[PDB]
């Protein structure tokens, strides 16, 4: 198990954009085109990203190489981050993927706003941070993946994905 | 393909204790654990960083943990180096992956100091970097393995590995 491994399983691959969780034109591992309610700005967006007039369908090379620059870019968010820097700094390589999943699925921002949860990973108070990271929006719109996600900042194993 | 399933190809995987193509004990998916000659050495490495008696044998789940710290280890390798970053950051996702094999294989330091190349890469003389990198002691010592990552440096994709 790893970071990539990992997202596949929450995010799933589909190569046909559909809408998200949320509602939100999405394709591939979790690559989120746009918040707009326009299929036309999503299809707009997909072909700005992939390079080419894809019609709202792409190959699993295609999708692959998105995903590999949304996890890019979740570490680079992370690290740019004066909130979430110090906390991954802090974690193990178990943990620290943990923390990517989230901004992968929240956001820099998002994430760097948690400050009570942050404080308890940093403190190394993983049965509380957990406890604590349930009382969000995130763990209630979304529990499976959420608890999969505490659970490996509970235990620092992939425990919840083997 | 990413960069984990690029080195899982590229290292293998063995549980026991073993020489790696410099005859240096390794373990795992291309984790070095020592250049000294002793095997007891190696095994007290490998008890120190699993945190546990292993008498030179690990488990897959180990194995894939101590792969993890290795990738991120190389990531911060290069982020922290005045010469590698600029490189890096100039970058594709795909050629990334290229660069950060060759830290995982040869080190920071390693990498660093291939001036010529790293100038080529920067300036995105795709074809004169293949053929600059070609000529090393790393391309004739690992000539396959250097021809993959070669071709990815050449191509941004992933066609070596496919
Ligand atoms: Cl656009
Ligand atoms: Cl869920
Ligand atoms: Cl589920
Ligand atoms: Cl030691
Ligand atoms: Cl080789
Ligand atoms: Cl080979």
């Amino acid at each position: 198990m790893n970071i990539f491994e990992m997202l596949r399983i929450d995010e799933g691959l589909r190569l046909k954009i559909y809408k998200d969780t949320e509602g939100y034109y999405t394709i591939g591992i979790g690559h989120l085109l746009t918040k707009s309610p326009s299929l036309n700005a999503a299809k707009s967006e997909l072909d700005k990203a992939i390079g080419r007039n894809t019609n709202g369908v792409i190959t699993k090379d295609e999708a692959e190489k998105l995903f590999c620059q949304d996890v890019d870019a979740a570490v680079r968010g992370i690290l740019r981050n004066a909130k979430l820097k110090p906390v991954y700094d802090s974690l193990d390589c178990v943990r620290r993927a943990a923390l990517i999943n989230m901004v992968f699925q929240m956001g820099e921002t998002g994430v760097a706003g948690f400050t009570n949860s942050l404080r308890m990973l940093q403190q190394k108070r993983w049965d509380e941070a957990a406890f604590n990271l349930a009382k969000s929006r995130w763990y209630n719109q979304t529990p499976n993946r959420a608890k999969r996600v505490i659970t490996t900042f509970r235990t620092g194993t992939w425990d919840a994905y083997k």
